[PDB]
């Protein structure tokens, strides 16, 4: 009896897909989850993560690529890979040079979710949904304070957005903008931010307990069909500014020291079909990168251009870079300031 161990993005997979691969293949499946590139990173470099699958993000996988914490994907067992759209692997293969080492899962930006009736009760019917500055500019995050704003607790994708809202170079090199107006900004922000947390806000936007919050798409998506299914009323919503935002791959890759390698690749196989990859789009709300898969996507998850964008938003879209050490430890500690930024000092 074999057991495969994956490591995954919470809210990231459709409720009855691994149940389904255990069914057909025997093998015992150990699913646990993640919604952090910064705990998975932590875990591939201390040590062994014993896991057998793990889902970085591309810039992650690029980060640490030479570090040769994953190893390359026998494309030899992965009879269905043709599924995935070749234009696709192109550009993934920019983080991960002739795709020797990664799976392209999912596509999706970092935008904004919000509570479309209590934006506009509180902000007015002309509320600039389409613009950061519903979540970017103080005197907006003031009014919104209390009706709940969270930020995704991810210093990269945090400082790129505020960066680019601040017409800098999303992956600008520059230490002092970091230190300097990026910061500024986030500490003018910051009294009137609920919390820093990367998955609960998907629950608190369904439930109407958050109004705004920098989000990933299909998460946002998720919290608008939670809503619509729990017939309570919310209208949640998602925005790719006009501004610009993040766009991101996540990859499935193997671990160097993956115990049962012929099971997870059973596993990569089984996520190549068309069937099993566009049922997954369906329940999270997510572009996946199977290209044979686009036909069953359900009608209004292709048709949602918050989820395909059209070109002319794409034109504006970014990726994350990775960064030289001083940069990462500018922008870590800048972070730390920010996140702790209410507590009360005692040094003047
Ligand atoms: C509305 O269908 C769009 C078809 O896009 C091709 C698929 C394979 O790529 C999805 C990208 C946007 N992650
Ligand atoms: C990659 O293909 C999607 C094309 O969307 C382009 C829209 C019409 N502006
Ligand atoms: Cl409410
Ligand atoms: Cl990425
Ligand atoms: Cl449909």
């Amino acid at each position: 009896q074999k057991t495969l161990h994956i490591y995954n993005w919470t809210d990231y997979i459709a409720p009855d897909t691994v149940a389904n691969f255990e069914k057909e293949t025997g093998i015992k499946v150990v699913y646990d989850v993640f919604d952090s590139n910064e705990v998975l990173e932590g875990k591939l470099m201390a040590g062994s993560t014993g896991f057998d699958l793990v889902v970085p993000s591309a810039y992650l996988l690029e980060r640490q690529l030479t570090a040769g914490v994953f190893q390359p994907l026998d494309k030899s067992k992965l009879p269905e890979w043709k599924n995935l759209d070749p234009e696709l692997l192109k550009l993934v293969a920019k983080h991960d040079p002739d795709n020797k080492f990664a799976m392209p899962y999912m596509w999706a930006t970092t935008g904004i979710g919000y509570n479309v009736d209590k934006v506009k009760a509180v902000l007015g019917e002309n509320a600039p949904v389409d613009s950061w500055d519903l979540i970017l500019k103080p005197e907006n995050l003031e009014k919104l304070k209390s009706c709940g704003v969270s930020f995704l607790d991810d210093p990269e994708e945090v400082f790129a957005t505020v960066l680019n809202y601040l017409g800098k170079d999303p992956n600008s090199t520059k230490a002092d903008d970091y230190t300097g107006p990026a910061t500024d900004l986030l500490l003018k922000l910051r009294p009137n931010i609920r919390y820093f947390h990367s998955s609960q806000y998907i629950n608190d936007l369904a439930n109407g307990d958050i109004c705004v919050a920098i989000g990933w798409a299909g998460d946002v998506w998720q919290a608008s069909n939670r809503a619509k299914e729990a017939k309570n009323g919310v209208n949640v919503s998602f925005s790719i500014p006009k501004e610009g935002a993040m766009a991101w791959f996540d990859v499935f890759a193997m671990p160097a020291d993956a115990k049962n390698k012929d099971e997870a690749y059973q596993f990569l196989n089984y996520l190549l079909r068309p069937d099993v990859v566009a049922h997954i789009s369906d329940h999270v709300f997510y572009a996946n990168a199977n290209k044979a898969a686009t036909p069953l996507v359900s009608a209004e998850v292709r048709e949602n251009p918050g989820i395909y964008p059209p070109a002319d938003v794409r034109a504006k879209l970014f990726t994350q870079k990775v960064q030289d050490p001083k940069i990462d430890r500018v922008r870590t500690r800048a972070w730390t300031k920010v996140k702790s930024g209410k507590l009360e000092h005692h040094h003047h």
